[PDB]
């Protein structure tokens, strides 16, 4: 019943430095990045888990997100919900909104698609978002009740795949600079 996944990722842009603490918790320090993901959580993920954290740091400099973030697969969707931001608040095509732990989300998705073959042709996989209206206060224990953004998502189309990969309390960033320190369970 403890995180057991480990996401340190970075497209190689600038600095990234990730340290995979003991048990739940971790931290990142970046410097001119392009884009990252780091997090702990699990490698299955599930519709029922409460992600709780407490990230003891927060502190974007640019744009960076403090965001649940997961996968289902067979066709690959991404799914996020974002706690807190830097400079800027991620957005998509806006689908409604949902309260859950004291907060209230916009929904929204995007896509993104894999690189085009030699004719041109693309695969999209599609992210899922709930994003707060505004910034969540850091600093105490926090839940994220997954079960009620997976159920909003279902009432505006927005079905995940029965095939769950990684689930991750995640700092991710772009084009910026900051530090986190999150902690997971």
């Amino acid at each position: 019943a403890s995180t057991d996944y480990w996401q340190n990722w970075t497209d190689g842009g600038g600095i990234v430095n990730a340290v995979n603490g003991s048990g739940g918790n971790y931290s990142v320090n970046w410097s001119n990045t392009g884009n990252f993901v780091v997090g702990k959580g699990w490698t299955t993920g599930s519709p029922f888990r409460t992600i709780n954290y407490n990230a003891g740091v927060w502190a974007p400099n640019g744009n960076g997100y403090l965001t649940l973030y997961g996968a289902t697969r067979s066709p690959l969707i991404q799914y996020y919900v974002v706690d807190s931001w830097g400079t800027y608040r991620p957005t998509g095509t806006y689908k409604g909104t949902v309260k859950s732990d004291g907060g209230t989300y916009d929904i929204y998705t995007t896509t993104r698609y894999n690189a085009p073959s030699i004719d041109g042709d693309r695969t999209t996989f599609t992210q899922y978002w709930s994003v707060r209206q505004s910034k969540r206060p850091t600093g105490s224990n926090a839940t994220i009740t997954f079960t009620n953004h997976v159920n909003a998502w279902k009432s505006h189309g927005m079905n995940l795949g029965s095939n769950w990969a990684y689930q991750v309390m995640a700092t991710e960033g772009y084009q910026s600079s900051g530090s986190s320190n999150v902690t997971v369970w």
